[PDB]
């Protein structure tokens, strides 16, 4: 099981978030609280990555998701069986996986040979002149139970920054939920804390 172990690292590195609300015209947004992002199906996830010091080029930026609950956290995260099936491929994405990057024609998705965990990996770049971090637009596929099943684990996405030998130099993370009414659900999961 991947770890999900906060490491800001030797660059700082850590991750921010739009403060989107929770109006029903909402497409996204993230809890605060909960650490938690409220997604529609494929839609935009803007992530921002925040550095003290600039990675050097060739820096990578991975997103892994797992279950969190104990008892299907070997399990690899992946598509139901609708949504694997659905005509909504990119040309890029394996139909299998949850996370996607959109609006990025360098992305790189793999297979773990060993593992068999899916993750998708961006290049690092830094931000534009006069601005403060970099934001990878994600999108997510599935809520891999949405169809129901035993699993009804909350997912968690594990973000790492790597250098372009796959040496770890950072991590976060934040749980995601994908569903129709993202405001919504966001309201009701933190009426219940
Ligand atoms: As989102
Ligand atoms: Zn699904």
């Amino acid at each position: 099981v991947p770890s999900q172990k906060t490491y800001q690292g030797s660059y700082g590195f850590r991750l921010g978030f739009l403060h989107s609300g929770t109006a029903k015209s909402v497409t996204c947004t993230y809890s605060p609280a909960l650490n938690k992002m409220f997604c529609q199906l494929a839609k935009t996830c803007p992530v921002q990555l925040w550095v003290d010091s600039t990675p050097p080029p060739g820096t990578r930026v991975r997103a892994m998701a797992i279950y969190k609950q104990s008892q299907h956290m070997t399990e690899v995260v992946r598509r139901c069986p609708h949504h694997e099936r659905c005509s909504d491929s990119d040309g890029l994405a394996p139909p299998q996986h949850l996370i996607r990057v959109e609006g990025n024609l360098r992305v790189e998705y793999l297979d773990d040979r060993n593992t068999f965990r899916h993750s998708v990996v961006v290049p690092y770049e830094p931000p534009e002149v006069g601005s403060d971090c970099t934001t990878i637009h994600y999108n997510y596929m599935c809520n891999s139970s949405c169809m129901g099943g035993m699993n009804r684990s909350p997912i968690l996405t594990i973000i790492t920054l790597e250098d372009s030998s796959g040496n770890l130099l950072g991590r976060n993370s934040f749980e995601v939920r994908v569903c129709a009414c993202p405001g919504r659900d966001r309201r009701t999961e933190e009426e219940n804390l």
